[PDB]
């Protein structure tokens, strides 16, 4: 029959959802590069496979942020910008997107399929460089606690999980 | 215009990329498995999305698997059995695909959504018990190398990759 939709729980459930997804997708590949030895060229290979692990991951999540954001106008809203800030920035980075839906593609529907050397290209302009810090530090900073919680994607959708728990 | 599909092309990458994604997922599990203190109840939330990270790929690429499969009939015969043996593991154990839909669908797509209690529920199911070795082991062993290949997913899907190499 009819019920409440109880919104407020599922949104409460994703958004916990993001903050762990996304804290340990960039903690996983941060402890992998502080591993030296996979830099080396005979470990190409499975250290690739490891940025795709994580990155899928957090590509998929952002993404995910983005259509929570486009689903609920249901909020709180003294947040309302910062929320939106976070949303342009994704949506800017269109490698997001493209990664995420050839990660997500079924094997048939080729329309979204990137090949492997443009997966690669594809992680380069989403890290907007050679240097992953700036973008990762973005999604989630070390110590988050001691952070501007403004100042990373993580911290924001903390700021609304926590208001969201009321 | 009209060209050559250069399936065969197409077919090397997606297997390729298979085992390299199923080997690192099972790898970088049971790398923080090996970390003993994870199992402590202040790092639930941490460890529980480690095994959604590693688990989600599993998952996604377990499925790919499949849909090469029923995409491309075009496959070496000598191998015919094994691979259809292994596709046919998968679609049977369901908690593989529900896992799978529910990661990757939209967030207003609901028809596949499982709450976190029931993802944790499909886990288990996944692995058919409380213990990951069987399951794992079963995707991609250790030191695969002095491994019958006929006896893992990766091995197999090795198996597939080097005769296509060809």
């Amino acid at each position: 029959g009819v019920k409440m939709s109880d919104k407020w729980i599922e949104i409460e459930e994703i958004l916990s959802g993001l903050i762990g997804d996304l804290t340990i997708a960039v903690t996983v590949l941060k402890d992998y590069e502080g591993k030296a030895f996979l830099r080396e060229p005979q470990h190409q290979t499975k250290r690739q496979c490891i940025w795709r692990l994580c990155v899928y991951s957090i590509v998929i999540n952002c993404r995910k942020y983005v259509e929570l954001n486009q689903k609920y106008g249901k909020e709180i809203p003294g947040h309302n910008h910062i929320r939106g800030v976070y949303n342009n920035e994704i949506n800017k980075n269109t490698a997001i997107k493209k990664l995420r839906n050839h990660c997500v593609a079924h094997v048939s529907d080729k329309s979204k399929y990137l090949k492997p050397a443009e997966v690669q290209e594809e992680i380069i302009k989403m890290f907007d460089g050679n240097f992953a810090d700036e973008f990762l530090d973005w999604i989630c900073p070390d110590n988050i606690s001691t952070t501007d919680k403004s100042e990373s994607l993580v911290g924001v959708i903390e700021l609304l999980r926590d208001a969201v728990s009321a």
